[PDB]
C-alpha cells in the first residue's frame, strides 16, 4: 500500500465541500455519471481504429448498485478505466481542471454549485460520502484500488479482488445522514433529472 499527499489547491477544495453544508448535494450523481460516460466514450472511439480493445468486455454501460447493509452506494462503468500513473494524476492532482479558478471563484457569484463545469466534479462524491474507493482496470495497467476519506491523503494499492476486465467502479462509503442516496425513488429521481440523456444505459440494481 502506497500513500500520497493530494497537491495542496485538492486537499483545500476537499475541506471545503467535506465540510459545507451546501444542500443541492444530489449533484454528486450526476457529475460520476458523467465522468463514466466520458470514460466509455473514450473506449468506444478507441475501438474504431482497434478492434481489439474490446477484448476486455464489449457491453458498453453504467450500473447503480445501493447496499443499505453496507450503507455503499457504488457505480460501475466499463469505460476505458484508469492505469495506476492515472489514478495517482487525475485523482491526486490539479491535472487539467480549472481548480485555482474554482477556488477562486467564492467570490465571483457561483458557491460549491459550479464544480462540474471546472473539470473537478469528481471531487463532489465528499459531500455525501465519508470515504470513496476508486477500483479501475485499463487496458495497459493492472487493477488497483485508490481510496481517500479526505484529511490530506489517499492510497494506491495493486486490487486482488473481483476482476473487472476493463473499467472504473467507484464506492461511495455514505455518511450517517446522506442515506437518502440507497433508497430507490431517490436515485430514480435525480437520474431522471441530471442524466436522463446520457448515451449509455443506466442501470439500477433493486435490492
Ligand atoms: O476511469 C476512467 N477513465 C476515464 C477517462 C476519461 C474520463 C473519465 C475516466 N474515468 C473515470 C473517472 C472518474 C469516474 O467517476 C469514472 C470514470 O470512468
Amino acid at each position: 500500500v502506497e500513500t500520497f499527499a493530494f497537491q495542496a489547491e485538492i486537499a483545500q477544495l476537499m475541506s471545503l465541500i467535506i465540510n459545507t453544508f451546501y444542500s443541492n448535494k444530489e449533484i454528486f450523481l450526476r457529475e460520476l455519471i458523467s465522468n463514466s460516460s466520458d470514460a466509455l466514450d473514450k473506449i468506444r472511439y478507441e475501438t474504431l481504429t482497434d478492434p481489439s480493445k474490446l477484448d476486455s468486455g464489449k457491453e458498453l454501460h453504467i450500473n447503480l448498485i445501493p447496499n443499505k447493509q453496507d450503507r455503499t452506494l457504488t457505480i460501475v462503468d466499463t469505460g476505458i478505466g484508469m492505469t495506476k500513473a492515472d489514478l495517482i494524476n487525475n485523482l491526486g492532482t490539479i491535472a487539467k481542471s480549472g481548480t485555482k479558478a474554482f477556488m477562486e471563484a467564492l467570490q465571483a457569484g457561483a458557491d460549491i454549485s459550479m464544480i462540474g463545469q471546472f473539470g473537478v466534479g469528481f471531487y463532489s462524491a465528499y459531500l455525501v460520502a465519508e470515504k470513496v474507493t476508486v477500483i479501475t482496470k485499463h487496458n495497459d495497467d493492472e487493477q488497483y484500488a485508490w481510496e481517500s476519506s479526505a484529511g490530506g491523503s489517499f492510497t494506491v494499492r495493486t486490487d486482488t479482488g473481483e476482476p473487472m476486465g476493463r473499467g472504473t467502479k467507484v464506492i461511495l462509503h455514505l455518511k450517517e445522514d446522506q442515506t437518502e442516496y440507497l433508497e430507490e425513488r431517490r436515485i430514480k429521481e435525480i437520474v431522471k433529472k441530471h442524466s436522463q440523456f446520457i448515451g449509455y444505459p443506466i442501470t439500477l440494481f433493486v435490492e
